[PDB]
């Protein structure tokens, strides 16, 4: 169910690092957020409201959207607040 996408995570605003992760769109901004975790060493954790920036596109997004309905696609650099 859905579409798969290849994007990019960025961390700059905790421990800094950058992977790439692909996914199906139907997932919420949020899921981004959960693997991220799961994947690096961030001793952290997050920050509430689970917000997102998408760099290349300058806006952000709530991480309850739908990253379908966010536009969100390969290419896309989802920079976690």
């Amino acid at each position: 169910h859905g579409s798969y996408i290849d994007i990019t995570i960025d961390l700059k605003h905790y421990n800094g690092s950058v992977f790439d992760l692909r996914l199906s769109d139907y997932h919420p901004v949020k899921k981004v957020i959960d693997i991220a975790w799961q994947a690096q060493s961030v001793s952290m954790p997050p920050r509430e409201g689970h917000w997102i920036r998408v760099v290349n596109k300058d806006k952000v997004f709530s991480g309850e959207c739908k990253l379908s309905d966010c536009g969100i696609t390969n290419g896309d650099r989802l920079e976690i607040l």
